[PDB]
C-alpha cells in the first residue's frame, strides 16, 4: 500500500526510515523525473546509481545550482550526462513549490514519492522531514480513471509547457494507477484555466461529504493577514469556517466566529515550534530558519491567534526521542477528526502536502494560487476511518512526525519562533 516514512538525517541517526539513497541508488532505477522547490546538483546527484538513464528536472528558473568544476569527478560526469533540465520562469513572489519524484523502474515499474524536503543537503538533515511513498504501479492499459492520475494529469497540464507534455505527462499516461484508486492528488497550480487550491479542495471536499470537531494544520510557514484592515487568519476565518458550513461562497467578525466555534465544538490547531523547542533540540537552532512567523510588526493578530483562539500546539516533550528532541518538522498536514488523548488516532481526512499556511499557496475564496503545490489526500469515505500514529512511537494509513497527543501551548510562557 502507500506508506509514509520518516527521512534519516546524517545527525539524529548516527549508525520505518528512508533516505535519498533508497530512493534514487537502487540499480533497478531507469528514470527519475523531480520536481522541487530547490536542487543542490552535487547532494542530488551523489544519491544516483550508475545505472540511471535519465534524470528529468523541473525547477524555479534560479533554483538548480550547478557544479562547480572543483565539485566535478568522474562518477558525477557520467550522470550529469543524462540530466534534462525544465526550467520554469515564474512571477515575482511566486514558487515553484511542489516536491515530487516519479520513479521508473526496469520492470515497467512505477514508484511515486512525495518528499518534505527539497533536494540539497541542509535541507535534509536540519528540520525533520517525511516521505509519503506510493504503492508499485505498472506500466499498462487502463480501465476506470483514477482520481489521483486524472488529478496528477491536470496538474501536470496546468504547467502549459511542451517539455512536461511530452517528457512527463506521456510516460504517467501509460502507468496503470490502480493501486491508487482510494487517494487523492490535490494541488495548487497558477494557472487560470485550471482551478486548484483552496476552492478546489473545499468543493472535494464538499463531494465526498453532537460531536467535537478538531482541525489540525502543521506548517514552516504562518502567513500573514487576510486583510490589511483586520486580523484574518487563513485556517480560523477562512479554511475552518469553511470546512464545517459556518460560511459557504456565495468572512465573518472575529468575535462571532469564537462564538460559532463554542457552539459547535470546533476545536482549531496549528503546530509550529516555540523560543524553547530549539534548546531541547540537538542541533539548537540549526533547523530554525526554515520556520517562517514573521508576527512583530502586526503583533495583535498573533494574540488573537495565540489568546483568542488559543490555536497553537506543541511537541509532547516526554514523548520526543533522545535523538531527535523537540526538532521541528519542515512537512505539512492538515487533518480532520471528529469525536464522540487519542484525538487524531482515526480521521476523517488527512491532506499531506508541500502547501504551507499561506494565501500564496492556497489562494482564497476568489483569489487563485501564486504556487505550485501537491500533496496526497486520505479521506474516509473513499477507502473505514483513516488511521494515524506518531514517528516518535515508533501499520496506519498515516504517520506523523509531531508527537500524539500535541499539547497546547503554555500561555504564561510560550511564545511561537519569531525568525
Amino acid at each position: 500500500g502507500a506508506v509514509f516514512k520518516l527521512m534519516k538525517s546524517d545527525f539524529y541517526e548516527r549508525e520505518d526510515m528512508i533516505t535519498l539513497k533508497d530512493i534514487f541508488g537502487t540499480e533497478t532505477l531507469k528514470r527519475s523525473i523531480l520536481f522541487s522547490f530547490q536542487y543542490e546538483l552535487d547532494f542530488l546527484l551523489r544519491q544516483f546509481h550508475q545505472n540511471v538513464e535519465n534524470i528529468t528536472i523541473v525547477g524555479q528558473k534560479g533554483t538548480i545550482m550547478p557544479i562547480e568544476a572543483r565539485a566535478m569527478d568522474a562518477t558525477l560526469a557520467v550522470i550529469l550526462k543524462k540530466v534534462k533540465l525544465i526550467e520554469i520562469t515564474m512571477p515575482p513572489f511566486a514558487s515553484h513549490h511542489t516536491k515530487l519524484i516519479i520513479n521508473f523502474y526496469d520492470n515497467g515499474e512505477c514508484k511515486i514519492f512525495l518528499p518534505s524536503n527539497n533536494f540539497t543537503s541542509m535541507e535534509t538533515n536540519l528540520p525533520q522531514q517525511v516521505c509519503w511513498c506510493s504503492p508499485l504501479l505498472k506500466i499498462g492499459k487502463e480501465g476506470l480513471p483514477v482520481p489521483f492520475k486524472r488529478s496528477l494529469i491536470e496538474y501536470l497540464n496546468s504547467y502549459h509547457l511542451k517539455d512536461i507534455d511530452e517528457l512527463i505527462t506521456k510516460s504517467v499516461e501509460e502507468v496503470n494507477f490502480a493501486p491508487l484508486s482510494e487517494l487523492e492528488f490535490v494541488y495548487s497550480t497558477p494557472s487560470k484555466f485550471q482551478s486548484s487550491g483552496l476552492l478546489s479542495f473545499y468543493n472535494k471536499l464538499e463531494k465526498l461529504s453532537d460531536t467535537a470537531k478538531h482541525y489540525l494544520c502543521q506548517t514552516s510557514s504562518i502567513g500573514t493577514s487576510l486583510s490589511r484592515a483586520r486580523d484574518e487568519n487563513l485556517w480560523t476565518h477562512l479554511m475552518i469556517p469553511l470546512f464545517t458550513g459556518i460560511m459557504s461562497p456565495p468572512i465573518l467578525p472575529t468575535n462571532s466566529l469564537i462564538n460559532e466555534y463554542s457552539q459547535r465544538k470546533i476545536k482549531p490547531y496549528i503546530i509550529f515550534p516555540t523560543e524553547q523547542e530549539f534548546v531541547t533540540s540537538p542541533l539548537k537552532w540549526s533547523s530554525s530558519g526554515w520556520f517562517h512567523f514573521q508576527y512583530l510588526q502586526k503583533k495583535s493578530y498573533y494574540e488573537m491567534l495565540r489568546n483568542k483562539f488559543k490555536v497553537f500546539y506543541k511537541q509532547d516533550p516526554a514523548m520526543v526521542t533522545r535523538r531527535r528532541g523537540t526538532t521541528p518538522a519542515n512537512s505539512k498536514f492538515y487533518m480532520h477528526c471528529a469525536t464522540n488523548s487519542q484525538v487524531f488516532k482515526e480521521l476523517e481526512w488527512c491532506l499531506y502536502t508541500s502547501a504551507n499556511l499561506s494565501q500564496t499557496a492556497w489562494g482564497t475564496v476568489s483569489r487563485k494560487p501564486r504556487n505550485y503545490e501537491a500533496g496526497v489526500l486520505y479521506h474516509s469515505r473513499r477507502l473505514r476511518k483513516v488511521t494515524c500514529r506518531t514517528f516518535t512511537r515508533d501499520p496506519t494509513h498515516v504517520a506523523v512526525p509531531f508527537t500524539l497527543p500535541v499539547i497546547p501551548y503554555d500561555l504564561a510562557e510560550d511564545e511561537c519562533f519569531c525568525l
